[PDB]
């Protein structure tokens, strides 16, 4: 993990680290542990907020070496913003300030005053998950694949957190621990990250936690469940698929929560071969994968008494003298054909095959994630999720997660005047529904294999990652599944 | 109006009218009405319905001659699909069926039953105003700008609606001439339906009727109230702008509903040209225009009790040697400046100098309806408006509205984390959001404009038009917007 | 002119000129001249023969120097390929060649001997006419707009044509004008050649000829005369519009041949601008008015018995803040309204009004000759103009004298199952027909307007100029068009 | 001017500022004034140095407040990487972050030692004209067009620049006005920046010094001169054009120095529309225009010893029912007619005029600087300006110049075998050379009109502006251009 984490219930001013993170306002009003600070400085702080030295606004850090009356010889100090504007979203910015400010440099241990704050409809436990994610998030590095590249070696390395709620802390970190996993999966290139490679990852995984299971299907084993839909996305492709099932057994004999995530590792689009430009950013097509492992991650390290199986089709989409093609009718495990009129819509193709595999489990909930459609991007930029569902109560339960981490959804109607967008000549439904309401009309079709099931769809194609050679797989929506989770267990 | 309405309470065997209309549903049962002519006619209906000549499914119709009994010579027996899922969209596709079915033909008057059946969560009232806005919607032909063509001279003139609520009858009259205002002004090309006419058109309607009033403005003035946004999408065309504000004052002292809508008469994109397919559909850019000047019509011809103000900037959106150019940063009327990032972006320019107008009016809720972006398209199909507010309130209002008469819209969000993407570093605000969020950062971009108000805005970029040489203006919002209005003066 | 010409009945041995210019075949084989030159000097040319040094494949020739016995210092021997294969073709690219070959250097006067060579199903009189156009044809150069460039002063001037029919050559002189100044016209840049030049140039012809007469119209006598469609495309432009009328009364009495050319001086394409390659091109898109004109001045010159009114609709189709936009619906002349499609279709819009305009006349036959459409490109090439009719005889007519003249053109069908694709709902025909058929459905627009008359269409994209910008205006089809009224004076 | 400049001699830990700015290297070894504080400060930087709180890399800064011993309450430390690659761009790049570390905040006034640092193969007088070209640069702010946008008033207003060069100094400070000059002109939008405010804003620069002098033309003007290119180009647009002509007369009798500036005010690409991207750059396709007026300024200010014209062409290129059209065929003042193979090849076409005007003036060289070719961006980047000449010996002078002050250019060849890409068949010469050699050709085209004159083209497409909606005018070449004249005037 990129940084650890402990809980800390010093003085600000006797504290053994190398530096002590405070926060001041833009009125120049002081947070509590910035208070005792300047009363152990005799107004050193005030002095400095009075020259305009101390900044208090949203994205302003300082810092400042050796005060006296304070043990660690640094205190940064944060800008929150407008105290009447302080809530949630400056929270987060203001810890993500915090580490980005200390992620290079001489300070290895620092202490986060910052949890004390009041953040408006949140508790102290929130206030410490929080913490740990936000600043674990914002310290994430990539290295996996560097050969020759050296990277910075100095900087934060721990993070005192401020509380003394163990639990809180404990569930933290294991939410990083899941947005980690879910980012380097994401991240890792594609001719690393195959199918196979997803497979025993995960499997790995499983395998080292009493009570975490895996089982990994192969090409026979799907062909002989009649995953005729999945099957032909993945035949083009060398990197041969797998079908992910994952599951935990915290709830004992409950009915369990399933997810089932997107894998597609790459994304050429098959013969609908993606020209258009962005071709680049296809590793990320697995990202509802990546996530949904992540969850599973998280899930399982913070030891949730609850049951989850996670179930990721695993599939490369590559152009190739042997791959489906537009106008092709295959057929799915329910026994509906479909017509393929875009072999680049090939996501819900996959998800089809592994949400009717999934009504084995008889979920208590199930849900689907994945980057489906640069449609919802669209529709609701990177910021936000798009949500489908027909049953309201799973649709405002994942939303009320999304608003409460600020890992927001926003939900997309699935009204019937969208359907006969899907109508086929040749086949039971067609899988692209024309130029206008993509991401809605994505959602119906997966809606045509989730009818007996209590059941939702995250699109997040504009949430999942940043575009750019230089953007990263973000994590999303890692934050709001483990949330939901939560949720479910309390 | 394309056809002529009245109340009609006899007896279907002895209504003396060219054809009774009555319903049959999927599973063979008849409707009341239905019942009667077959009792009249001996089981005649009956008969015809077990050799199977009469279909009860959806989208079907039969026309029978000269039942024996019935003083009407012809019969048309509509389906209803099945009683199982009888309710709003099946009894309006049944209206709709009926007048298609009688449209061209020997049929001059009808009597239409349909209105007896009962529609789920809606009440006698709804039924009789929708039967006449969907049978005129119907009966709609277009002929303005024919000029040697023929056009079919038989059918459908006058339509006799079953049941006794005059004010239902009225209103519903009211509303399908507001709805016929809208897609007469739509339909119209451009070469006739220039900012000059449509400012015409509109106050010639307001001169007739006590308690109507027009005011028009041209450059000049707009120039003398600051509106140089609105003046800077004006400059390259020929056909010189107009501000079209209407006034009824049926709500004595109260503050007024006001409703601005966007009025481009054509867009080229301007110097950002419209060069990669549609722009044959930009006559319907005014559709904004057309439907909130249309929903003036009706709240005028029902009489509403409000104060209702309309306000419709009028602008060609030319390409010349005089045209604005993109990077320009142009002054509006609240003295924001703005980026011109693209000049096709060029209806908010409108909507933003019309929406700094429109606070004069102290407004009780200011509701904007626009054609603004393919965005909204992308997001919500032809199906569904798309809808943004800062005031969930008005929002609510608004959805429920068009939920009421089935003309619907969707929420979509205007959140803070959106604005960035409207930065600039040569004005106050850029025009435009970029790739993705491009209905929101739209919205956004308006609600600079209006950060004072109980405003709303409604894109109504799909619904407001059919794609297509043969498609035509939908009338659409004109049904919530009306259905809206309806409920506050209530 | 580019070259002077005589007849010239003298011994090729004799003959006092700089050249002669004889033919030799595949085989070694000897023209009659060749033979005579080759007796004269005693048995050199059969010499050079068979060393190898006179060619006898098409596209050869050879240059001897000083053939003791020959008058002529210099003797131009042309390959006239196998002689199993001679005809049409291969004597004309033997003319070519010889004139090619001469073109630039030392000779100045040249006796073309190879007139007296058989053509299969040819005459003598079409040997002379065939040897003068051609010649002509390849002697041109552009000059009208060089500034600086010194340009290459040596070469061919006179060209006596072996054979004694005189009314031969002072038809092919009559030609090769008509050819040339079609040519001029066609190639000047569309600064120079506005409308208002193009009809001064074809006023000021007119004026020299007795019994040839000029009527030019302007934008306020169009007006009046209700050319609304001509009008919508010529608003845009600063280049304001001409209708050119030229009439030779050569015929007495006789209904006269009406020719209607398309005279788009430049096409933008107009709001539907020209944004995929070629605009550079559209200075040829008044070719169909220079080749009309052309035939005028061949029918003048050759003094031909016929009544000929040529109208050319003169006009600049400008993209302006006053330019006709899509969707539009323009009053033609006839009275039907038209829906514009696309800006860019605008020869159609133009040429519907001259042919109402034409009907005055009362024509024998009524031809349109126009660059209408890339569609006929695409079907025919740069070989072959497309030809529509409703009336076989007519057709024939052209087609047997582009075929006797080598200046050829292929029937296209016009019908009926054609003419849906040209509906409107907004207006009484929609100008354009969709993405196939585009050279037939542009014929089919045209037909609207000439159901009353004899008529045919010419369109002459491929034919009319060469791509590139080297490739020039051809001159084509003056020469079917001037071989068909030859038919008629016969 | 951004910031004000003083030269200082004060012993560091005595200077009264708010802040002294000292260096320290990636091995932890200080500047000499850092050492000077250091010891001031009896050994605290050099502890700050070895816990690892002053980083001595590339890019790295360091505020520390209140040093015992010294006078300024505060010291920033500034990166300047390993000792051993220290030089020109190590040099600039510790400027640039000195300033941007000041300039929001509490610091107004600071003293910049690390003109004291011996940057290899330049003198002291370059360290400190470049401490105040870079650090002007550095605090630029735009705001001629914000409205109503708070900006941030905090930071730094004055820099005292260590030293005792008072020439070097008042040349730095001349140079930063030119550069800001022309930086303002090129940031400011189309709408505010027409050819007319071009002509002002120079003119009235030009009348506030003795022994400068400005001469505007017009259209009239122009016309009279025969300028015929130039006023093809113009003729489209509403905002009519101009000709600047400066004259600074520091040189006695001297021939001139001329410079010749593109002055694009903005480009739509004319008929030959921008289509596809980057449209919304064209208001920096006066940089040309903008950098030569720079220089001007530069010159003037400095007082250089020599005569300078400078000639710039301001004209908009917009499309309009007037535009010039792709194939006309214009005449240039030279009398050379150019063939229009697209009409946004057109800085060439107002320069080659604008070329033939400068002859009057009997230059020594001969300059223009123009935003000619996107070929020149795919040669060289944004890095570097694309040189052409025929002459080596002024090549070279260019690029020693660019070298000094690493405002860098690197030539293209001008040879023979690239002039026939530039042949026409209807004029003197073709304005474009097809798909290879872009950047060569347009340089080609110049030449021809400079064929007497010692003359050469800086193409600065690349380096005159910054990429997307943030990127502002670099104001390069100034910088290149003044030291060159520097060196002609040594
Ligand atoms: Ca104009
Ligand atoms: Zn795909
Ligand atoms: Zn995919
Ligand atoms: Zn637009
Ligand atoms: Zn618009
Ligand atoms: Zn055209
Ligand atoms: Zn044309
Ligand atoms: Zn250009
Ligand atoms: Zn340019």
């Amino acid at each position: 993990m990129a940084l650890q984490f402990t809980l800390n219930q010093d003085a600000p001013a006797s504290a053994a680290v190398d530096c002590i993170v405070v926060g001041a306002f833009a009125d120049k009003t002081l947070s509590p542990a910035a208070q005792a600070l300047d009363s152990a400085s005799q107004g050193r702080l005030t002095a400095l907020l009075a020259r305009g030295d101390v900044a208090g606004k949203t994205g302003s850090t300082t810092l400042l070496h050796d005060l006296p009356g304070v043990a660690a010889p640094r205190v940064l100090v944060v800008g929150l913003g407008d105290a009447g504007k302080f809530g949630v979203a400056p929270y987060l910015k203001a810890i993500g300030d915090a580490t980005r400010a200390l992620k290079t440099g001489a300070v290895g241990t620092a202490l986060l005053t910052l949890t004390e704050l009041t953040v408006k409809a949140r508790d102290a436990a929130w206030n410490i998950r929080q913490a740990v994610t936000v600043s674990d998030h914002a310290a994430y590095r990539y290295t996996a694949t560097l050969g020759k590249k050296k990277v910075d070696e100095t900087g934060l390395t721990t993070l005192a957190i401020a509380g003394d709620d163990a639990r809180a802390l404990a569930v933290g970190v294991a939410t990083a621990e899941g947005v980690e996993f879910a980012r380097e999966l994401g991240n890792l290139p594609p001719n690393y990250c195959t199918p196979a490679y997803l497979a025993d990852t995960a499997a790995a995984f499983a395998g080292k936690f009493p009570g975490a299971e895996a089982e990994i299907l192969d090409e026979a084993q799907m062909e002989a469940l009649g995953m005729g839909s999945l099957l032909s996305v993945a035949r083009g492709s060398a990197n041969r698929p797998r079908l992910i099932v994952l599951k935990w057994n915290g709830g004992g004999d409950a009915r369990p929560y399933v997810l089932v995530g997107k894998g597609i590792t790459f994304d050429t689009g098959g013969v609908n071969l993606k020209t258009q430009g962005g071709i680049e950013e296809m590793k990320y097509d697995m990202c509802g994968g990546a996530t949904v492992i992540g969850t599973f991650v998280a899930t399982v390290k913070a030891e949730l008494p609850i049951n989850l199986v996670v179930v990721v089709p695993a599939v490369e989409n590559a152009i190739d003298g042997n791959a489906y093609r537009p106008s092709d009718v295959i057929t799915s495990m329910s026994g509906k054909t479909i017509e393929v009129g875009n072999t680049d819509a090939e996501g819900r193709l996959i998800l089809c095959d592994a949400l009717t595999y999934a009504e084995r489990f008889n979920p208590e909930a199930l849900v689907d994630v994945a980057t489906l459609t640069g449609a919802c991007m669209v529709a609701l930029g990177h910021q936000t999720a798009g949500l489908m569902s027909k049953h309201d109560d799973l649709a405002n339960e994942l939303l009320a997660a999304g608003e409460h981490v600020f890992d927001r959804a926003w939900r997309l109607p699935l009204w019937d005047e969208y359907q006969g967008l899907l109508d086929s000549t040749f086949a039971d439904v067609y899988n692209i529904g024309g130029r206008w309401g993509g991401a809605i009309t994505a959602g119906c079709f997966l809606s045509r294999f989730t009818e007996n099931q209590r059941w939702a769809h995250l699109d997040i194609a504009g949430v999942a990652s940043d575009e750019g050679k230089r953007g990263m797989a973000t994590g999303r929506p890692v934050g709001l599944l483990t949330q939901w989770l939560l949720d479910r267990a309390a």
